[PDB]
RNA sequence: GUCUCUCUCG
RNA sequence: GAGAGAGA
């Protein structure tokens, strides 16, 4: 991705979109229980632990574009996806715009709570003026869609979230670029059975893990990638796309059979304008971060990626033996033979993607079910079952998070939150974890999970 | 102040 | 109907 120009509002006509900046966080009645150095992102150019030019910090994501059009590592890649998901028979009509607002059973209602976007934003008009549960109105919908239409710009607010010193150093905070109710709608009806299929099924046929539960999601994934491991890491992976992937995703909604109509969304996802303050900005290539879609279509790219890699990389690569789920960048892929990603790795570097090794060391070790994670968790077999997988949170993280809070009235919540996460760990750990908490006055008026119940819990989950 | 999952409260 | 947490 790449900006391609920055004008003032006055020069644009677009009304301004300002966002919080101020955090919400601040140090909780754990802040020194617990161990931890994160500390609210830099959300202000004035902010004073910067070391460096905030905006250019912000947009130095964008890193360029590389190929515009597919070759043919890029065409094959796409193909072989787009035949995999045939199987799921997706319903490539459109979704009404009812379905599309109000929900269905594999696709949530919209929320009315997340923004409306531009310029419903900027004029002070939420959700609930236009959208309403129980009369399922799609009147006003419709006369707000002809009344300012599509492609309208992205509204781009920084992200109110714990990050590393590092990060806060070098201004490194993550921005939400979120589309206007009128592209989110118009999307949803284009695409709307699609994120169905999708998210009833996260696996291997799909390659994405939208819309699992990884309590129970975990004890498949073995199962779906048996043989040899592999995954890594991208840098800033959304805004390094080069155009060139979206006509590979193109490619892939074609030969499954949507319309030249429904196509002809993806150029404009690949070019999008943005709204940040009181500028106007365009970019060409790059995911918007707030689309709707955009976890799943950052997956399916993410499938003919790793499908072009392998093959442009290796001679002799069957792609019918790889095992892939993604989840946005995220990857978890196996393959019936060690697969180098160092080698990889210099292949996506010329696609425009920097990809490094998944353990975060400067080398491409070796990954198995022992090192493995995604989303954030590791694969711990339990000690009883061993067919039945915990994911596992480090308690490093769950230690980052109960330290800070951004109103200490939810106290009771966030920590029950944490709990759920952290006894995967299993019961000495959890229990050191409980212990700390109840080190305090606020611990000991916690409701707690206890151990044997949670466990319980999620074994009936399996029946 | 995006989506997915999970929990909690009327 | 409202709120939170985590992940991407
Ligand atoms: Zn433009």
């Amino acid at each position: 991705g790449e900006i391609q120009w920055v004008k003032p509002n006055k020069e644009t006509g677009r009304l301004n979109i300002n966002g919080p900046t101020r955090t919400k966080l601040e140090p909780s009645v754990f802040h020194d229980v617990f161990e931890g150095n994160k500390e609210p992102a830099v959300l202000h150019s004035k902010d004073p632990r910067l070391e460096v030019d905030f905006e250019q910090a912000l947009f130095s994501k964008y890193v360029g574009n590389t190929l515009y059009e597919p070759d043919e590592y890029i065409k094959e890649a796409a193909l072989h996806y787009a035949n995999q998901l045939k199987q799921l028979d997706i319903d490539t009509s459109q979704m009404s715009m009812e379905e599309a607002c109000y929900g269905t059973e594999n696709l949530e209602a919209i929320d009315l709570h997340s923004t409306a976007g531009y310029p419903y934003s900027a004029l002070g008009i939420k959700k609930r003026d236009i959208l309403d549960s129980t009369t399922r109105d799609v009147s006003k919908m419709k006369f707000y869609m002809d009344k300012y239409g599509l492609d309208l710009p992205y509204s781009t607010y920084v992200k109110d979230e714990l990050r590393s010193i590092d990060k806060i150093k070098k201004g490194k905070s993550r921005l939400i670029e979120a589309s206007s109710l009128n592209d989110s709608v118009y999307l949803r009806m284009t695409f709307g059975h699609l994120y169905e299929t999708f998210h009833a099924n996260p696996g291997t046929v799909t390659g994405s893990a939208v819309g699992c539960n990884p309590d129970t999601f975990w004890s498949k994934l073995p199962i779906l990638l048996p043989g040899s491991l592999f995954a890594f890491d991208y840098s800033g992976y959304d805004a390094s796309l080069s155009p060139v992937w979206f006509r590979a995703l193109e490619l892939v909604l074609r030969e499954i059979g949507y319309s030249e109509e429904a196509v002809s969304l993806v150029e404009g996802i690949n070019h999008t304008h943005h709204v940040y303050r009181n500028k106007t900005y365009c970019v060409l290539g790059g995911m918007p971060s707030g689309m709707s879609g955009t976890s799943i279509f950052n997956s399916m790219i993410n499938n003919i990626i790793i499908r072009a890699l392998l093959i442009k990389t290796f001679k002799g690569i069957d792609l019918d033996e790889l095992n892939m789920v993604a989840y946005g960048d995220d990857v978890l892929a196996s393959y019936p033979f060690p697969i180098d990603c160092l080698e990889l790795a210099r292949t996506g570097k010329e696609y425009g993607l920097t990809m490094t090794p998944a353990d975060k060391s400067p080398c491409f070790n070796e990954v198995n079910w022992d090192n493995a994670t995604f989303l954030k968790r590791g694969f711990l077999p339990d000690e009883q079952f061993p067919f039945l997988i915990h994911p596992t949170m480090p308690m490093k993280e769950i230690h980052e998070s109960i330290r800070w809070t951004k109103d200490a009235r939810n106290t009771q919540d966030h920590v029950r939150s944490l709990c759920l996460l952290a006894w995967h760990n299993g019961k000495q750990e959890y229990e050191k974890f409980v212990s700390a908490i109840r080190s305090v006055p606020v611990g000991k008026a916690l409701a707690i999970p206890n151990y044997e119940n949670l466990r319980r819990n999620w074994l009936e989950l399996f029946h």
